[PDB]
DNA sequence: AGCTGAGTGATCCGGAGTCTGAAACA
DNA sequence: TTCAGACTCGGATCAC
């Protein structure tokens, strides 16, 4: 009966955070995306120790560099017999701009042979089938994957009942009202805030207090807290001040330029005549096209559109207002002899975190409800990521 | 008692960032 | 003013 009232008050500080912050990045509603689950078990690969960005640039990458030929839909984007066909040099060549190549090629390669001498076609759908415990034994039983990469990828795509703590969640259940730094132990004596590394095994105390939530609960828990960790809970200098959970946090009551290149545009309607070489955009963005000007243009395409949707994860690598830049648009952007149409803004940078340092509590809440982030570019006839045009950041 | 052994504890992999201290000059 | 080396988004070992 004790476990049910740790229980309950966790339930609650969930739900008093899923929603003080609902005001702030808009709607994080479940939204469901295609691609198969080995697209998932490659990004969960490929995201292990490095930036979400670089990631998400190193499968694009990948995807690019082997497309599958084409005309939920859980249908790969990539053919992964060319990979298991291919050369060891010249794909970690493919993902150079990640780091770890050889390692992480290496790592899938394996992955590839384990699973085709298993059962011969690369296939795991099926995963969706059996209980979740012997789904989640089996994926932790391979090799290269720990206990987070499993965890996360049941949750964010088998939709079970899970919750991997990357860096961020840790920090912030450590920092807030949350649990200890002292789960086992007992410090009782550091006098700073200095946040010594605790993002470990902790999970055997804090998974008893989130064993029975919703599904949607825990998704945008999860969605929410990296986003929030993103932008207002850095390991450098938080904006602390701005939190609303400053009357909250923990670690607040221990003390009580260059970054951003915004450029005011305006956003394109989707029957635009002009935009018919633009991949015919989908119904299933709460964003819409958009356009950089400086008789002059340059456009803007949102991710999932230029993606098709069907990203691993769910898609949670891209935050909502996400903007991929048209290669082709800037090398040589065209010109348009328009004025009317809404001004929105563009807050153009190098990362989340970079854009976001600074900034009021206002100007954030402007960027949620009609902004917009960009870090790198796109092109449309390769579908390759390509390094940002160096003419506005 | 004299050998486990459990558990961590460093350290690794590696590009691209940024951040930060020294130097330098006043 | 430079700038250069340190540090920052997990999973294998391997030593203790
Ligand atoms: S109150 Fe400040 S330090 Fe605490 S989580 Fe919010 S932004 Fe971070």
């Amino acid at each position: 009966k004790w476990w049910e009232e740790e229980r309950n008050v966790f339930r609650g500080r969930a739900d008093s955070f899923i929603a003080r912050m609902h005001l702030v990045q808009g709607d994080r509603r479940f939204t469901p995306w295609k691609g198969s689950v080995v697209d998932s078990v490659v990004g969960v690969f490929l995201t292990q120790n490095v930036s979400d960005h670089l990631s998400s640039s190193a499968f694009m990458s990948l995807a690019s560099q082997f497309p599958v030929p084409f005309v939920r839909s859980t249908m790969d984007t990539v053919d992964w017999k060319a990979i298991r066909a291919a050369d060891v040099k010249e794909v970690a060549e493919t993902i150079k701009s990640r780091g770890m190549n050889h390692k992480l090629a290496e790592r899938i390669q394996g992955f590839l042979d384990r699973l085709v001498n298993d059962h011969g076609s690369i296939d795991l759908e099926w995963l969706r089938d059996v209980p979740p415990d012997k789904a989640k034994e089996y994926l932790l039983s391979f090799n290269g994957l720990g206990l987070k990469s499993v965890e996360c990828v049941r949750l964010l795509t088998l939709h079970h009942l899970a919750f991997p703590v990357d860096t961020n969640v840790g920090r912030i259940a450590v920092r807030l009202g949350w649990v200890p730094l002292q789960p086992l132990p007992e410090s009782l004596q550091l006098h700073l805030l200095e946040m010594y590394p605790m993002l470990e095994s902790i999970q055997k105390y804090l998974w008893p207090r989130l064993c029975k939530l919703d599904q949607k609960t825990l998704y945008e828990l999860h969605y929410q807290m990296i986003t929030f960790g993103k932008v207002f809970c850095t390991k450098s200098k938080p904006n602390c001040n701005a939190c609303p959970m400053k009357g909250e946090c923990r670690h607040f009551a221990s003390a009580f330029s260059q970054l951003r290149t915004e450029h005011r545009v305006y956003e394109l309607p989707d029957e635009h005549p002009l935009l018919a070489q633009l991949e015919k955009r989908e119904p299933d963005d709460p964003c819409s096209y958009l356009l950089a000007i400086w008789v002059r243009g340059t456009i803007l395409i949102p991710c999932r559109t230029a993606m098709r949707g069907s990203f691993p994860l769910n898609g949670t690598y891209f935050q909502v207002n996400e903007v991929f830049a048209d290669h082709a648009s800037s090398l040589n952007p065209i010109n348009v002899p328009i004025w009317e149409l809404p001004r929105r803004t563009v807050y153009f940078g190098t990362s989340v975190p970079t854009i976001f340092k600074g900034l009021s509590t206002e100007k954030i809440q402007a960027c949620f409800w009609k902004g917009y982030v960009c870090v790198r570019g796109f092109d449309r006839k390769t579908r390759g990521p390509k390094p940002l045009i160096a003419r506005l950041h």
